[PDB]
């Protein structure tokens, strides 16, 4: 009854906002709200909430779990200083990057041989994120672990972490 508590797109309101109309959601400082998806820039999100659902400044919002915790996630990070990242690391070292604008749009870039690739990870109709189109998951941590265990669209293995 609402979000786990660790789900990745449960928000926390750090201000009030008061909507206008419908299509707007208003929310309290403290309330919690999960997050649905971004307009175009990112500067707006549809959450949905006990009240239910509508547009909200993404700036009057936080993540309380957010998934630039995990290693490997690293956040907004352009291709190229995703290549920098990636200058030096054996076959397979990744990471998962959002772009700057849309932290909806989100890439893998992985280290071969030499060389980063870059790959866009898709968002289906549903919701499921994929990279490759008949392996489709609900969280990026099971795209990640199925890509370390097996390439299938990628050019090699993702490097999983060590401990």
């Amino acid at each position: 009854m609402g979000p786990s508590e660790n789900d990745p797109n449960l928000f926390v309101a750090l201000y009030d906002f008061v909507a206008s109309g419908d299509n707007t959601l208003s929310i309290t400082k403290g309330e919690k709200l999960r997050v649905l998806g971004y307009n175009h820039n990112g500067e707006w999100c549809e959450a949905q909430t006990k009240n239910g659902q509508g547009w909200v400044p993404s700036n009057y919002i936080t993540p309380v779990n957010s998934l630039e915790k995990h290693s490997w996630y690293h956040g907004p990070v352009s291709r190229n200083a995703a290549e920098y990242l990636l200058s030096s690391g054996i076959n397979g070292s990744f990471l998962v990057r959002e772009s700057e604008s849309s932290p909806g749009q989100r890439s893998i870039s992985l280290r071969y041989e030499g060389r980063v690739y870059h790959y866009r990870i898709n968002t289906a109709s549903d919701g499921k994120l994929y990279v490759s189109s008949e392996s489709r998951f609900n969280t990026l941590a099971e795209l990640v672990h199925h890509h370390s265990t097996v390439a299938d669209g990628l050019i090699t293995t993702l490097h999983y972490p060590a401990p």
